């Protein structure tokens, strides 16, 4: 099955000029958890913002345009990102707004971490008919020292 895992501040916002205003170390922290030892399905934009590969995972970019970098696997649609993966039980695709667009109709799962943020931002996580999704899994924390807004990391499961 395919999921899609994401982060969204306020209005849905997930992203300003290709980065991530913001610093959540524990959304960063169940981002690997629920990532490591499965294949991450990326757009090119979303690439260059990580800027390097994720470790302990298949890295997949999707992009019209040759690969220029051979640690990670380029392909150009959507059906040879799903074919790159092989025959896993889970594909995480993280973003950005152009890849979750595509994905959403395919997706199973959705992991999101709502946080508890105003952003200014030109990237939107895709609207979604809240009828289509069962809530299974929903943990809430305050700020905290090391987190500076609060936020709520929520699984959803396609009904
Ligand atoms: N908060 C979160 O959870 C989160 C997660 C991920 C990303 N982000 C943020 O989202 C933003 C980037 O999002 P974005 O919508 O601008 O871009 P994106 O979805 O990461 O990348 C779009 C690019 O991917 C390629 N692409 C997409 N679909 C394709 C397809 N079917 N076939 C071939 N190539 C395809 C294209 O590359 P080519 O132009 O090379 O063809 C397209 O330009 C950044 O701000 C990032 O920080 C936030
Ligand atoms: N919930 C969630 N939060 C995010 O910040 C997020 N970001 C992306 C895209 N951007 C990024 C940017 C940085 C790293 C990153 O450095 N990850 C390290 C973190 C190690 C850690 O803090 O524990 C990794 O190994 O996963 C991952 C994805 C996709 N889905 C997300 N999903
Ligand atoms: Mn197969």
């Amino acid at each position: 099955m395919i999921s899609l895992i994401a982060a969204l501040a306020v209005d849905r916002v997930i992203g300003m000029e290709n980065a991530m205003p913001w610093n959540l170390p524990a959304d960063l922290a169940w981002f690997k958890r629920n990532t490591l030892n499965k294949p991450v399905i990326m757009g090119r934009h979303t690439w260059e913002s990580i800027g390097r590969p994720l470790p302990g995972r298949k890295n997949i970019i999707l992009s019209s345009q040759p690969g220029t970098d051979d640690r990670v696997t380029w392909v150009k649609s959507v059906d040879e990102a799903i074919a790159a993966c092989g025959d896993v039980p889970e594909i995480m695709v993280i973003g950005g707004g152009r890849v979750y667009e595509q994905f959403l109709p395919k997706a199973q799962k959705l992991y999101l971490t709502h946080i508890d943020a105003e952003v200014e931002g030109d990237t939107h996580f895709p609207d979604y008919e809240p009828d289509d999704w069962e809530s299974v899994f929903s943990e809430f924390h305050d700020a905290d020292a090391q987190n500076s807004h609060s936020y709520c990391f929520e699984i959803l499961e396609r009904r």
